[PDB]
């Protein structure tokens, strides 16, 4: 089986993940404008790079999906309006929408739209690692609820470290264990780091 890490956000984490996965995608964060040159080099260098829009305005999302068609586009936002809109615009993935929210960041209506628009939901490990015991428990609760919805409607999904440091990276074995903890069966967790990433990449 070919395991894939869809979201690495640090150079040293990338080098380590490359030793453990068949393919690693590096996410380049942008908040106001997407820089073609900053991306261009990443492609030649890393090969596979995703544009990560962090708390973007709707206009930024629209522009990006139009201009950069050959790039994967991920959206991280805690604004339900932006999340819904990004899904409608057909971005490739919504990453951990429950972060900085008091709910899963996804519901029945949104899950249905995600499947229709072929948008994936990315489950990040990082938040759990950086949180204290109490915060971790709340995050897990929201992640579990998000998983049940994703499973119920067959929404594409993937597990990822979303690593910012070398020590945030995890071997497939341990990402699978994360999947089980949030409620996935072993095969589902395995598919979340192989089959689904393959479908998302095409």
């Amino acid at each position: 089986v070919k395991f894939i890490e869809m979201d690495i956000r640090d150079k040293e984490a990338y080098e380590l993940a490359k030793e453990w996965f068949d393919e690693v995608v590096v996410s380049i964060k942008f908040n106001e404008e997407v820089d073609k040159e900053k991306l261009r080099e990443a492609r030649k260098e890393y090969g596979k790079v995703a544009i990560l829009l962090s708390n973007p305005k709707p206009s930024l999302v629209r522009d990006t999906v139009q201009k950069f068609k050959s790039y994967l586009i991920y959206v991280e936002s805690n604004d339900l309006r932006v999340i819904r809109y990004s899904i409608e615009k057909g971005v490739d993935a919504i990453i951990s929408p429950w972060v900085n929210r008091k709910d899963p960041g996804i519901d029945h209506v949104l899950a249905k739209l995600m499947v229709k628009k072929n948008v994936a939901l990315g489950f990040s490990l990082r938040p759990l690692l950086y949180s204290n015991p109490y915060e971790r428990a709340n995050l897990l609760r929201f992640m579990m609820k998000a998983w049940k919805l994703v499973e119920k409607y067959k929404v594409r999904r993937f597990l990822t470290s979303s690593a910012q440091e070398k020590w945030d990276v995890r071997y497939p074995r341990d990402l699978i264990s994360l999947g089980v903890v949030i409620g996935m069966e072993i095969p589902q967790a395995k598919a979340s780091i192989s089959m689904y990433p393959e479908i998302i990449l095409k």
